[PDB]
């Protein structure tokens, strides 16, 4: 009964295009850009009254959080940086905002079909990721 049901669940990586550009915008290395990309995560998506997670689970590596929609938390990304989180529920897409060292990147959940989209932006360059359930 909502908030969230339609993106609890586990799902697989499916497609992928632009990753490599998008980690380079946001000052990702060559060797963890190479072994990232490489991955195929499942995403695995719970709520438990006002508190939501996510997990990505991959042979990179294995990452969790937790929040609740509007509450700045910490968070260590994949790629080891240090960043200072906001999730939001912006008419049905779950809005996701990363602040440190001065930048910014934004990352866009929707459900479209029987697919989660992700949309992973840093400044102009977009990066897509479609994940279908497991
Ligand atoms: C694990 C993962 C991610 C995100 C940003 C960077 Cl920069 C890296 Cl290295 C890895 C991913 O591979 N794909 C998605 S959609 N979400 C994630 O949390």
């Amino acid at each position: 009964s909502h908030m969230c049901d339609a993106f609890v669940g586990t799902w697989k990586l499916v497609s992928s295009e632009n990753f490599d550009d998008y980690m380079k915008e946001v000052g990702v290395g060559f060797a963890t850009r190479k072994v990232a990309g490489m991955a195929k995560p499942n995403m695995i998506i719970s709520v438990n009254g006002d508190v939501i997670t996510i997990k990505s689970e991959s042979t990179f590596k294995n990452t969790e959080i937790s929040f609740i929609l509007g509450q700045e938390f910490d968070e260590v990304t994949a790629d080891d940086r240090k960043v200072k989180s906001t999730i939001t529920l912006d008419g049905g897409v779950l809005v996701h905002v990363q602040k440190w060292d001065g930048k910014s990147t934004t990352i866009k959940r929707k459900r479209e079909d029987d697919k989660l989209v992700v949309e992973c932006v840093m400044k102009g360059v977009t990066s897509t990721r479609v994940y279908e359930r497991a």
